[PDB]
């Protein structure tokens, strides 16, 4: 149901649970691409790609802005996420070669 | 392209940007449902529903477990997301109710 067709918290919570599961499934598939990424790193030191992160974060802020969400909170959340995936990628690189 | 069909970082980053966009879009729609939730609350006090949050978090850990992601990271990320939405819902309630 749309937010305005929701008759109570049962409806609201079904939709929220679905959206959050979608997010979890996307973060899981995100990990697949991050591991695949390590095939195109020339060295371990290539992994963090700070210029790439610098480009990503304002992009995510813009998306926040365009979707009616506080840009600082979303951008900072994605800073945490991206740096966490980087850390995982390093660990994965080390463990698989 | 699938992670395994990606032929370089150009392909990897296209898919990651698509995934991160879907996540921002989903957080955007989630906000609509959180604000709609408020017309089913009594005062600033019924808003945080601690019994609801407590059931939510290990459900999110489980989904992370089933999607091959570190469960504390995902559980911790959602504690952060959920508590920020509660905050926004209180602000929203003050502003409109
Ligand atoms: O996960 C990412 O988005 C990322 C970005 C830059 C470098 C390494 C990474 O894992
Ligand atoms: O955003 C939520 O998931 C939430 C959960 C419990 C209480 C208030 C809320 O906004």
């Amino acid at each position: 149901k749309t937010p305005e067709d929701c008759t109570g918290l049962a409806d609201i919570r079904e939709a929220i649970d679905r959206i959050d599961l979608d997010i979890v499934q996307a973060l899981g598939r995100r990990m697949d691409y991050v591991k695949a990424a390590s095939r195109f790193k020339a060295s371990e030191a290539a992994i963090p790609a700070p210029e790439r992160v610098a480009a990503m974060l304002p992009e995510r802020a813009r998306w926040a802005e365009e979707n009616g969400l506080d840009a600082p909170f979303v951008e900072g959340l994605f800073a945490q996420i991206i740096h966490w995936y980087i850390a995982e990628q390093i660990k994965y690189w080390r463990q698989t070669r």
